[PDB]
């Protein structure tokens, strides 16, 4: 097993080969999630980077969280969009994290520690657990299709994922940092293979 | 009687029919009254909102504090108006106190533990005491004709009210959520009725 | 006399009827004194307000503490004024001192226990002890002719005078809320007469 | 949970009531660890004390910190000892950092920033997740059974505890106070419950 | 008021009828205080002294600052006391502050801005506000029954005095002298009286 | 010589005539020295004025430290310039300190505590130790021709000058206000003639 | 040997003849380097200038550290280049640090102990042992050809150079001035030739 | 071949078999050499502890740094003994190079970058190539026959030797750590094999 | 008069005819003085000598410093004698500065630039002008009968002497050599006569 504690992935040019694809032990169809990661580039004010991509085979949209330029964040279950508008972009690592619950379809959307106002999305979908989970890139096909243009330049790192909606207090220690555990993805326990120019090295952000 | 404490009520779609209508204990009609609540939502920068809804037969918005849009807090009673004008409002929960007094008619209004300048409103006037409380809503009828332009997005929780003005040191202890004890409607004990889409979950905020 | 600690005269609206006279135990002419108070209104936004009137039988303005539009703090004694230009103005509770000398005409501007640039100001003059001292209204005689276009509105409190100057560590004492004795005007001690619509109310300032 | 950032527990009186209880949610068994704090007493001439007591069920001194009079600091893992020879201690707050591997048993003590030798303790033991650790009482029993001659009396704070042996280059980081994120536990994000007479107070050391 | 700064009472013989008497304006009783004072003096290898005494007409010994000879400092309260034993001294002029708060007990004692442990004394007493302050002696009854052995030799200044505990950074002002403004007994605008032998001299410790 | 610890000279007016005179006890000539002094005014946004007027027989701008308009400080040597743009100015007490060597030429100039980039002037130069110093005025004859447009309006005190170039962090301590001993001018033991309406008063800053 | 700890190199004034010639007995071609510095200059605002410019006989750009006006820092190695673009610049000490690996082409550039995201440069070159290293200057021969245009206006000092890439925690230590070891270039080990009118001065920098 | 950059060997027990063999590539019978090296370890008060034992077939003590218990640094070389009395030694650690010439025998010891007088020992020896260098052991015949109460507990690093005398500015430069190339034992690139309990951790030493 | 600035009087042989006698243009006798001096000798752990002998015809130890064995700097007015103790002496020139005061007694004594305690001595005394200073010898007859045991052996210089009190601020000056004025005895302006073996020399003291 690969412990990925205090290093991050750093895909340090454009291009649309440099991808890190992650496995998930997941198997039963997800009925809630929370998604949590550090990235850091300075693409944000040129153009939009795909921070996040879940693709299933029936959609390569099944989740996506995409920086779009001059908008902000936007998040996508099953091709259905939200935006968290950000005005202003500063230049430092920012730590999201994202939840989303079927029943209701709250979309919870974290930066930094601080919440966005809860917004509703696809109240009743049900996210497929066959996914391909790629770091880096976008894709429009199950596993590929990547575009350049929508490649994360920079670094990425503490990509958790937990099949539950986090609390709040739990969110705080994921920011801070106290002793957590996910069951879908965890940095400390995770299954990857790296394509293309991606390395590791040790992360900027504490 | 619900303590909602550490709760709030997610509105995530605008809609005419989402609202929680909390039911007063209350005998004798308000010669003075306090209400303090949390409410976090993104409109701000939209259009305007409902954020507290008081109405009776004989009047419609017996106690509105409404948010209009590009120019602040609109408080009425009685159906009359006072502005206290906010030039720019942050995307952060926000903590208002409110607090009206028949004998003199000065409006104290507060914004997360910051007071506003005493302004008069209505000497002498009688709040009626059977009244329809709602939460997301602007009402016209007694209990009814919401509109979906009207309608709260978002948070709102904390929701608390006091038959009575509420002394500075009070209101302090209320922003900290310090010991305190509301009469006429109480977080901790409150009494309400859900109709909608309308869901319970941990507060955002302190 | 009343003490009137913690208590703040508020004039929640414009009127020119509205006032407090404070009545001083002076007999001896001023050659120096200094006038501290905690002010709070909106107005600056909107018009020019008298925050301090103090009237002799000869002169009306014999001292005014004034907010010029545009400007800022218009300080007149024996009728001629300096300004000290405010560039920027905020919604906040603001205390003040001022302070004349007579052998020297400097005079001191305290703003929130910052020191504005010494300016000498009728050096030689000597302000009669027989004097009007009015809080909401600005004064064109020895007790009336107001203006409501230059009332204050909202909230004056601990307005103490001195018939010297005091020093700045002495200003910093009042500021911070330690023990002094003003010998001219005591707000401990308050020999006053409210007029009008005003009333007495726990200061928002702490 | 509490931000505890620039704030200490005082522990004034010797006795056996006072304690604090922290509480770290560890799932997995720590096969290494780092925990660093801020200490602050006068009685390591008088007796010895407790600076930090782990316990688990099995093993009530399963990480134990302590100072042994006219000996030093005593570090416990699993039940068995090791001394840090400290032939004469100062009244003055004191940063200590201690790091065991189990891999190796490896045990490294930094006292205020200065490395002691690195020592051999329980080389392949594992340390219990489920554990009672507790601030100014030495455990006797899991949670309980303090004793008075062992208590601290002062201050402690900034307790961090990291699940692996820092480098030390982070413990330098820790001790000119860079950022950091203890995965364990955390200061900025203490979960504790306070039993006895226990104070918060500044922190007397920077 | 005198303004003493850099001036300090010189008491360059023994007597048991040199003194001064500090008038404290004081009428609430004290829930905490702070004092904090210089003073240079050979005897601290030869015998006690009171350093500063403050006595209400029920317990002389209301506040005690006193050397020990061979122990070191005596704080007292309420004619309670603890020790913080010096091991050794030097021919320096020392500042000390002393904090006591009412709450908690917690006395804080500071040697030249470095902090003693903090200590437990009269948890829940009151300080009585109508106090007979003296200097340069140690007094048994009310103002008086000073005695020679127990007298300050040398000298003593900056006098400061709040009814409340000052936090740490606010001491290392004090040490520094930045500014600060005393609320209870403040050097800067010290009312005292002399009686006997007692000189105002240039202090020596800048 | 007076000791002007705490206190200030204040040119309330502007006026050609009112000005100190300040006595330098200097028989050598000068190949360095540091000069800091502590001002108050408003004119920087109107006009120039004169900080610091250091003139000799030989050379009526011998050293002058001068505010030009919008531009910022003017240090002149031997009537050689050198600029530090300050792009913004604002109503504040400064501190400056300047610093200038004959051996390289290496201007120091530090304002509120924070140095300014090294610029060179005058390398080689020798200063002229029988010199007018006038504050208040630019001289342009060995001791006259003010000009109005050139006083200083406000507060000017803890003027001190040494004949050596300050290291940095004794310049720490002047702004600190640690003991120091300037050997060329003392404002704890100033010589001075006060000519015209100039007085001395309390200093405004801390 | 010379220590310059404490000491920066003063370039007063524009000049193409002042510069200092940092010898580095390097022998192994450098895979790897991290170069750290503090500079302090106003000519950001005005125009570019050479911070740091490391050449070798078949390459003048070597490594260079280059502001380049209205963008930022230009880092080139073997003349490849890449910006950092910084879109306002204080003018204050800026600390620097900058590492390069020939494996990955990795850049790290540090501004005050904040990175900026990593960036790919010149991945597999190897960086010439026999090198001049020019320190005020941006050469475009081996040892020559400075343009004034180029030259570095103000201090440069604690230039630390290494044959390795600095992990974050080690440059944290770096910049919170940290006990570390430069195995390439050694400011408390420096050997240096300074040419024209070069200054070595106490740094204005913590 | 291995880079032991930023490691050392951690012999954390007292046993006879932890040691590492360090394989030199000596071709030539040596006339010269320097070795230096960085060790930790409280023996020094306890016992003797071998720190670098040099056995040739011929002769075990070849080259022996060893200190001896309250004596301090024996330097034999081809059994012949000298001793650097160390009369206080400390818990830190100690980096020692020492040279041998067999032109004069002249030793030369340096102990963190201090120079011990030169001594003369084994003028016109010539040390054999054939050697088992041997670290934590001290050595009684060719690679074996160690003692545990002569074992290093504790740290060892930065092994470099060299066939001639390092001029001290050399050695100056090593003890602060800039670039030197090592010719007979070089850690930057060093040959060893590990037996029994031995680890390599990061240094403690900066 | 001879300006004896770094010049030193050297009595480098025990004798009792060796002596320098000052004379001082004094006629009204001394209601207070201060004495500053350098001394260098070695004496301190053999024998009393002699630092500053002033006689009247009516008094031989009018003003005496004297260094008694094992004691101090025995420091007597008029036969009246007092002790400042001093510790462990230390082979060093010391600047000692000696003021008394007759309007208080209070001795001040400095020992290079800090004070001891203020003393009390021969309040109301008053010290005959009409005087025989000498330094190198103890006189016990108004000019003579000197005592080689008590006469100083080494260096004395920077006599001066006031007919007041220097304030603290002023002894600095003079400890750091800033410009001061003497009006009793001035090492600048000297009056001197030299009998025996007494030789002026640069001075060794900084
Ligand atoms: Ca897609
Ligand atoms: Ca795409
Ligand atoms: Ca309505
Ligand atoms: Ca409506
Ligand atoms: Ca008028
Ligand atoms: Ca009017
Ligand atoms: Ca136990
Ligand atoms: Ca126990
Ligand atoms: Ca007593
Ligand atoms: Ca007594
Ligand atoms: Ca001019
Ligand atoms: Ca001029
Ligand atoms: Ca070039
Ligand atoms: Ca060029
Ligand atoms: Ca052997
Ligand atoms: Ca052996
Ligand atoms: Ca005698
Ligand atoms: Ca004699």
């Amino acid at each position: 097993q690969t412990d990925m504690s205090r290093k991050a992935f750093v895909f340090p040019k454009e291009s649309d080969t440099s991808y890190v694809s992650l496995k998930a032990p997941l198997t039963k169809p997800l009925k809630a999630f929370t998604v949590c990661l550090h990235f850091y580039t300075e693409l944000s004010s040129t153009r939009g980077y795909s921070i996040f991509s879940y693709a299933t085979k029936r959609q390569d949209n099944e989740i996506l969280i995409f920086w779009s330029k001059d908008i902000g964040y936007s998040f996508t279950v099953g091709g259905s969009e939200i935006l968290f508008e950000v005005p202003e972009v500063t230049v430092a690592p920012v730590h999201i994290c994202t939840s989303w619950e079927s029943a209701s379809g709250i979309v919870e959307f974290w930066v930094d520690g601080k919440p966005r106002v809860r917004k509703s999305l696809k109240k009743g979908y049900t996210v497929g657990a066959e996914a391909s989970i790629i770091l880096g890139q976008e894709q429009d096909s199950f596993g590929g299709n990547f575009e350049g243009s929508q490649s994360l330049v920079g670094d990425i790192g503490n990509v958790n994922m937990w099949d539950f909606v986090l609390s709040p207090d739990e969110i705080n220690t994921i920011y801070l940092g106290g002793p957590f555990s996910p069951n879908v993805l965890n940095w400390r326990a995770l299954k990857y293979e790296v394509q293309g120019e991606v390395f590791t090295k040790p992360q900027l952000w504490p």
